[PDB]
């Protein structure tokens, strides 16, 4: 049945880790093709019976924000490009154009008058204007979570199906900074047949070009059979611009960019301008151009050649459409009429190219190689590796993951019911999906936009978060109120969300205190939501106005709780120390919530005059020389003081952690009898070069290995409780916290790089683990890929995206660091892991941004740190390119990305309150997730439809007996099911009508989508 993703090493023609191991990466001057060689061809290769078919594909690369905001670019550029495309294509039936970014197209189309909408539909229907990919954006592939890549793809394609009646099956990704196999994974499961990529390391382009392996069947690294394969075309040259798309010599190709003759303010840096094509020069101009084409064709296996014709925000003015079209028409008429060239050239679309390639393949003229792996870390030239943007603007990288989860929770919570249009549910969800989707752009989440554009993305995401909160809290109120009592005001806040980790303590004072008192309000209901499809327990905390608070479930059963102080860290500009202050009127109450699969659970917080039976109080110990008092109001335990010293902590039966006198982890002891394993946290700094190329938003160009941050004698705070303990230390630029709840610790860093120009702050772990040169990092939160550190490459080349986790291991021991935000990282020596926290760069790095990164703001980064024995685990063989998490590490990642949601009832009394929702939902096996639950129909539809995306990961077998769990059939989650269909991941095409209306569970590493239809 299911493929084995662990024990069968796929046999592929090109495996990128193996290729990397072999390649020398020499950066030699190749001639006019600076990073290649002087291409030679046999003029006799093409003849009357075997012609070269050339497709010139006009395009315009439109960024949804970069140097201008989305709306600024729309007003200044994109609306004119689309208006003039409509006119020019209408009037010139053989002209063609491709379009990628549906965020822009949807904005444009909705503003068109009906006559023009109809004209637009006609040029799409007739194949002149073709959508490529059809996502809301052209996303980053490094930092983006797969769930959000799918979200934005679905947003654009759903719009295209509704308004344009088309669904692209070819993808175009010319600008993201390196490429991920997560893209073909999602695309192939969304109906695609072909994809195109561009930004891959120049040494990779050279190597693959030499072997004619630039077109390949790209399969996943674990896929033995090849069912995940997607045909992929990699472009061969340095850029997608016209100089780098006609052939290997940009001095020649630039002369065929007819916008560069002067009047448009553009020119050719190779110092030979374009000249207007005429009868007196067409033969000569054609001989130069066809020669470039035939050289390019040498790099590929068929007689069908792709020639993109475009650049950033091109095809804006009428005069530009004319100058490109008329000159190319003259070239085509000459070339096609002169038999000696043996060429047939025309304007075409991307799909037309791929269709012709596969026709050639089926005619037996070519066979294509198979490939697995990724295309990180990209370098466009010399030692300029683009690993900086794995970290740039980390506040917004963290915000991405928070909004990811809020969109999921809002769509899921509201899916259970049909809503009246007056509730504005669909409206708020569309807004939230679109703002999160926009941020997936390769200048959004990447942190590579101008300051004011970053602010625009942030404002949009803030509005999206508020939209999600509104939908979530309306849904909770409906799900947990007696039906005959429920009386909604769709504008009212029945609950407010409480989020302990966003924006975070020390970032924003955003959380509401639950105010209780004998003379105001004795008690408060709170509700937790669990978006995961299994029963889950998690500690939750709330701020309360008294320490004398106890917790009950709605059956009035006492729940054990812990109260701790509210501690805030302050950079004391008088004493020049960083030290914690405690509140004398707010306290934290902490208790274990237990919540059904995809469900809700209600608890009550009640005040009393004195210490409640079932609530304990943490001790607090402040370690510093020169302490001063720390009063805590009614908090019943006095703060203790001491000189800095090593300390050890253990919560529950979990690990025992030892810390240095500077408050940093030094060892983990898994069990009572077991060893104290060395695991040391350290903070270091990278700088910037004083000569040569400077680091900026894209590039990481360190001035050598990192240097330790000088710590001084930092203040350390130890809080010890029955349920939760922690060690926090105020370091320069980082308040570092290790939190213990009885399992793997949680690490939080409040990172404020302040005014430290030209500094990158890294967090490193040093261990004994004999990892050598191997480490593992994830791709888009979907899969873990084996990395090999290569000393033949510079330090920055060995940095990779850490979108959600990384690990090192030897025969016996593994250390895994899971993240709540994408950041850059590496393992630069055996036994180490490191991950960048923030970077502040004074200089521009010459990729068009025109500024450094000087807009840093405090960010709360979150992690889980999992030390495990793996000697008993069934792991892939030494040649397998993948790795897999254990159950504990996977659950730890879920605790970061999809925590319980917390709701505080706003009013004094909740009439008709219920204790639970979802107690009857199946508790699915731990490796299965309902990644998406989305109602697809509005309330007017007689047949309601609900869509589910189901993802099964693969966890290592390590000898923990499996306990029986329940089968999850998503098609029966809502009553009155009438049909169940397997669909593409975007929900746009029905693939299978399912027997018995039962949606089968998926195989390890597979993702499927199902839609259930309901008659009532
Ligand atoms: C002229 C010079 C300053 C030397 C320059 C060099 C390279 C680039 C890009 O690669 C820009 C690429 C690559 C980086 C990316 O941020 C941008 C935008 O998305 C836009 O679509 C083009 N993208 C730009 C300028
Ligand atoms: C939409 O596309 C399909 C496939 O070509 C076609 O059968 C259908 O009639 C089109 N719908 C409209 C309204 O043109
Ligand atoms: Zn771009």
């Amino acid at each position: 049945q299911c493929q084995d993703v662990v024990q069968d090493v796929p046999n592929v023609d090109v495996q990128m880790l193996e290729l990397y191991d072999r390649m020398s990466f020499k950066d030699i001057d190749g001639g006019v093709w600076k990073q290649g060689w002087n291409i030679k061809y046999d003029p006799l290769k093409y003849n009357a019976h075997h012609k070269l078919k050339v497709f010139v594909v006009p395009h315009s690369h439109n960024d949804p924000g970069w140097i201008q905001t989305f709306e600024e670019y729309y007003q200044h550029d994109t609306k004119h490009i689309l208006s003039n495309a409509l006119r020019h294509l209408h009037d010139n039936p053989e002209m063609k154009f491709i379009w990628a970014e549906i965020s822009y197209f949807a904005r444009f189309y909705h503003d068109l008058g009906e006559n023009k909408k109809l004209q637009m539909k006609s040029i799409v229907k007739n194949g002149q204007l073709e959508f490529v990919t059809g996502g809301w954006v052209m996303p980053d592939e490094a930092n983006s979570h797969w769930r959000n890549v799918l979200l934005q793809l679905t947003e654009g394609q759903t719009w295209l199906k509704q308004f344009m009646n088309v669904t692209p099956t070819a993808s175009w990704a010319i600008d993201p900074f390196g490429h991920s196999p997560t893209m073909p994974y999602i695309l192939q499961k969304s109906g695609f047949k072909n994809m195109l990529i561009q930004r891959t390391h120049y040494s990779v382009k050279k190597e693959l070009a030499q072997q004619r392996q630039l077109e390949f069947l790209w399969r996943q690294i674990w896929d033995n059979k090849g069912d995940t394969a997607l045909f992929t075309h990699m472009m061969p040259f340095y850029s997608y611009d016209i100089p780098h798309t006609c052939g290997p010599d940009p001095k020649v190709c630039c002369q065929f960019d007819f916008k560069r003759m002067g009047s448009f303010g553009l020119s050719c840096p190779w110092k030979v301008p374009p000249r207007t094509i005429s009868d007196q020069n067409v033969a000569a101009r054609s001989d130069l151009l066809v020669d470039q084409w035939k050289k390019k064709a040498e790099l590929y296996r068929t007689n069908v050649l792709l020639i993109p014709l475009g650049d950033d925000f091109r095809f804006k003015q009428n005069t530009e459409w004319d100058v490109q079209r008329v000159n190319y028409e003259r070239l085509f008429e000459h070339i096609n009429s002169q038999a000696h060239f043996n060429v047939q050239a025309q304007f075409g679309t991307l799909q037309e190219y791929f269709d012709a390639v596969h026709q050639a393949e089926r005619a037996g003229q070519a066979e294509f190689p198979t490939l697995s792996g990724d295309f990180f870390t990209y370098a466009d030239r010399s030692d300029n590796y683009w690993s900086g943007y794995y970290t740039s603007r980390p506040y917004h990288k963290r915000m991405d993951r928070v909004l990811m989860h809020y969109v999921r929770a809002a769509e899921m919570l509201s899916a259970w019911h049909s809503w009246d249009g007056m509730a504005r549910i669909e409206e708020r969800l569309e807004q939230a999906r679109r703002e999160l989707s926009l941020f997936q752009h390769h200048d959004g989440i990447t942190g590579t936009a101008k300051t004011h554009v970053v602010v625009d993305y942030e404002q949009r995401m803030q509005e999206a978060l508020k939209a999600c909160q509104m939908v979530m809290q309306q849904s909770v109120y409906r799900l947990l109120t007696k039906p005959s009592i429920y009386s909604p005001d769709f504008s009212f806040s029945y609950f407010t969300l409480d989020d302990s980790r966003w924006p975070g303590s020390g970032v924003e004072d955003s959380r509401t205190t639950i105010i209780l008192g004998e003379d105001i309000l004795p008690s408060k209901h709170v509700v937790m939501h669990n978006t995961l499809p299994h029963w889950r327990e998690q500690l939750v905390d709330f701020y309360v106005s008294s320490p004398f608070v106890s917790v009950t479930d709605l059956a009035n059963n006492p729940v054990e709780a812990q109260v701790s102080p509210v501690w805030s860290w302050h950079h004391d500009t008088l004493t020049k120390t960083i030290h914690p202050q405690g509140s004398t009127t707010k306290y934290r109450i902490i208790f274990k919530a237990r919540v059904p699969p995809m469900g809700l659970a209600t608890y009550v917080l009640t005040i009393s005059d004195s210490k409640p039976e079932h609530t304990s109080y943490a001790s607090n110990l402040l370690l510093r020389k020169n302490p001063t008092s720390l009063p805590l109001g009614q908090y019943p335990e006095d703060v203790k003081f001491g000189d800095p010293r090593e300390i050890s902590l253990r919560v529950g039966n979990g690990p025992t952690l030892a810390f240095s006198e500077q408050g940093l982890l030094k060892s983990i002891q898994l069990t009572q009898d077991s060893p104290h394993v060395p695991v040391h946290f350290k903070f270091l700094k990278y700088g910037v070069r004083s000569h040569g190329d400077r680091s900026g938003a894209y590039l990481f160009l360190p001035n050598g290995p990192a240097s330790p941050v000088e710590l001084g004698q930092p203040v350390v705070l130890v809080t010890k409780g029955k349920l939760e303990s922690s060690v926090s230390v105020g370091l320069p630029s980082v308040v570092h916290q290790t939190i213990m709840r009885g399992g793997a610790p949680e690490i939080r860093n409040l990172v404020d790089i302040g005014s430290l120009d030209n500094t990158e702050i890294v967090m490193r772990l040093e261990t004994h683990i004999d990892s050598g040169d191997i480490f593992y990092t994830d791709l888009n939160g979907l899969q873990f890929i084996k990395r090999r550190r290569l000393d033949k490459l510079p330090l920055q080349a060995n940095y990779y995206p850490i979108p959600s986790g990384m690990f090192i291991e030897d025969a016996n021991t593994r250390l895994t660091l899971l993240t709540g935000q994408p950041l850059g990282g590496s393992s630069l020596a055996s036994g180490e892991l490191e991950i960048m926290q923030d970077r502040r760069l004074a200089s521009d790095d010459e990729r068009g941004l025109g500024q450094g990164v000087l807009d840093n703001k405090p960010v709360l980064h979150i992690y889980r740190l999992v030390l495990e024995k793996v000697n008993n685990c069934v792991r892939p063989s030494k040649l397998h390119p993948a790795g897999y998490l254990t159950s504990a590490a996977h659950k730890a990642s879920q605790s970061l990305l999809d925590p319980l949601d917390k709701f505080i009832f706003a009013e004094n009394e909740w009439i008709g309150a219920q204790g639970q929702f979802g107690g009857d939902h199946p508790s699915a096996r731990e490796d299965l997730d309902v990644s998406v639950m989305r109602r697809l129909t509005k309330s007017s539809a007689k047949t309601q439809r609900v869509g589910y995306v189901l993802h099964r990961t693969n966890l290592m077998q390590c000898g923990t007996p499996e306990e029986h769990t329940q089968k999850l059939d998503v098609c029966h989650l809502l009553p009155n099911v009438a049909r169940c269909e397997r669909t593409t991941l975007t929900f746009l095409q029905n693939l299978e009508h399912l027997d018995g209306m039962v949606a089968p569970e998926v195989c390890p590493m597979e993702t499927a989508a199902y839609v259930s239809s309901h008659s009532s």
